[PDB]
């Protein structure tokens, strides 16, 4: 289930974080508008940049904290607020997060492993509505 998936991801967090984020960047090319330093580089080129590995892992670490604190795939309003108020998120809308989780769910369903894809789909939608309740446009 969802709780075990958190452990699966956390066990190899750096690799999953890179692969899932790359799946998002490749599914949604216009999304590199928020990532000017990643334009014009292949997946393998990105993985060789130190800040790519570091920043994608720190993103997914916080995502796993928010996932772990969730109740029945419903994130805490306080966690959604944190993600709204982060200065690094100043330009974002909930559409950006919706696409991130569409790509993540797609990645899980295409993987070899027994992810509870439906729960992560619900988590993404519940996070989208929580970001909106916490004031994201
Ligand atoms: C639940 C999902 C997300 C979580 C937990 C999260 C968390 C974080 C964290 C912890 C950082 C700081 C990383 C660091 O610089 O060391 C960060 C930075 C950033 N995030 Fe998010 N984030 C999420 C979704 C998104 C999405 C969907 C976008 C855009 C589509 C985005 C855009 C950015 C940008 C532009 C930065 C600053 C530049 C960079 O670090 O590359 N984030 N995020
Ligand atoms: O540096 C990064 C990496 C992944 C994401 Cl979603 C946002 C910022």
């Amino acid at each position: 289930g969802f709780k075990q998936d958190i452990a699966t991801l956390r066990g190899d967090l750096r690799t999953y974080a890179q692969d899932i984020f790359l799946a998002f960047l490749n599914k949604y090319p216009d999304e590199k508008r928020n990532f000017k330093n990643y334009v014009g580089k292949s997946d393998q080129e990105l993985k060789s940049m130190a800040k790519f590995g570091d920043h994608t892992e720190k993103v997914f670490n916080l995502m796993m904290e928010v996932a772990d604190r969730a109740t029945d795939c419903v994130p805490l309003a306080s966690d959604a607020s944190t993600l709204v108020q982060m200065k690094q998120h100043s330009g974002l809308t909930t559409g950006n997060f919706e696409k991130l989780f569409v790509a993540l769910v797609e990645y899980m369903r295409a993987s070899g492993q027994s992810f509870d894809s439906q729960s992560w789909d619900r988590f993404g939608k519940n996070l989208v509505s929580a970001l909106s309740s916490a004031g994201m446009k």
